[PDB]
C-alpha cells in the first residue's frame, strides 16, 4: 500500500 500510494501520487 504505502508505495503503491507514493507512486500514484
Ligand atoms: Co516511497
Amino acid at each position: 500500500l504505502a508505495e503503491a500510494l507514493h507512486y500514484a501520487l
